[PDB]
């Protein structure tokens, strides 16, 4: 958009897509996996309120990621898996600039990986359906 | 206030950072068993310059970017090849075609999608082969 960098994509081209959108700051990030990746929680700041969004399905157990001050998402990773006919993100995991968190799931598949050497996660986007079919990001110094 | 995406492959070979470029002109993928060396002119505030990483093996496979066409995509993957950790495949797509992979030593894949920005640099380690690579990206 307004020179924004959306890295990304990874997963299966089914489900409907969904978009976050750059947030302003990621308080935290809450991944919702059973034996694939169900969906993700986003609760961040815009333009001064404090907003959460709902992405994938509404099934899955929560692992939240809570980005303490100074801490950003520097980095994401998991695997793109076949689900019953449904080509969706089988394990997830993200890294920050203090801990590296999963990753969350137990459906193994082809793998990605975005080590962020500069720079950092700002939002996300992607598409998703019963379960998370696929997720991207947005990038900024 | 870059950012600086990935570096896949291995930690051989000695580090390369060809910083950002205004405009990348050709690229050059020398690739054999792997990924020998890349080789990419680009040009850089007036100037045009040539950069080489990697070995000197391997056959040339050049992407000449045309008129308003970047790279928006990479993909590729690191393996083993006797002993070294570096790339075995390796490919770009740019927003009119895609090229590659070139290569023929698999591994653990990774992929580069680029939705909205595109790639401007490289950087990464090389030596007799191109151990890892990673991108600049911008708006
Ligand atoms: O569907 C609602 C229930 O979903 C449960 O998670 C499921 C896992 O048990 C199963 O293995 O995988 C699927 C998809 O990955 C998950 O939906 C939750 O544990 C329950 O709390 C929830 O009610
Ligand atoms: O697979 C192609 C079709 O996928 C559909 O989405 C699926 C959902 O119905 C289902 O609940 O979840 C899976 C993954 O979570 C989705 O793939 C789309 O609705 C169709 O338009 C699409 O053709
Ligand atoms: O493997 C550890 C050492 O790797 C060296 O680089 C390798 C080159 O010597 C060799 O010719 O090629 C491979 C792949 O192209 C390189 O990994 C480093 O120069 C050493 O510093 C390092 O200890
Ligand atoms: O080293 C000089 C020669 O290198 C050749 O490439 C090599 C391949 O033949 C071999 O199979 O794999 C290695 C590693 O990828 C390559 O270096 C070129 O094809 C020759 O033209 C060149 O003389």
């Amino acid at each position: 958009m307004n020179g924004a960098i959306k890295v990304g994509a990874w997963g299966g081209n089914g489900g409907s897509a969904f978009d976050m959108g750059p947030a302003y700051r990621i308080i935290s990030v809450k991944i919702f996996s059973g034996d694939v990746v169900d969906g993700v929680d986003v609760t961040f700041t815009y333009y001064g309120k404090t907003e959460t969004r709902h992405y994938g399905g509404s099934g899955g157990t929560p692992h939240e990621i809570v980005l303490q001050e100074g801490e950003y998402l520097v980095g994401m990773a998991g695997e793109v898996a076949n689900y019953h006919g449904a080509v969706v993100l089988g394990k997830l995991g993200f890294s920050t600039n203090k801990k590296a968190y999963g990753p969350f799931g137990n459906t193994g598949g082809t793998p990605f990986s975005l080590p962020i050497a500069a720079g950092k996660i700002s939002g996300f986007f992607g598409r998703g359906g019963k379960f998370l079919d696929a997720i991207g990001v947005y990038l900024e110094p």
